[PDB]
């Protein structure tokens, strides 16, 4: 399905395109690379897990990417 219905914006900050990396910071926080609008390719910046509130799924499917061998494959019903 799609998951992925605007609400309630109105001229938004910045909405996480997605994750193309994640690390830990030397204090120990999750940080996730996330690109965003202006920001190159080499300008996407580290937010923090904790910043990225409401964007898990991002994270969750990214997650998904590099983890290897976790979730089941199922057909399409339709």
């Amino acid at each position: 399905g799609s998951s992925g219905s605007s609400g309630m914006a109105s001229e938004e900050l910045y909405e996480v395109e997605r994750i193309v990396d994640k690390r830990k910071n030397k204090k120990g926080k999750t940080e996730y690379l996330v690109r965003w609008k202006g920001y190159d390719s080499e300008d996407d910046t580290w937010e923090p897990e904790q910043h990225l509130v409401n964007c898990e799924e991002y994270i969750h499917d990214f997650n998904r990417r590099h983890t290897e061998k976790q979730k089941e494959s199922g057909p399409s019903s339709g």
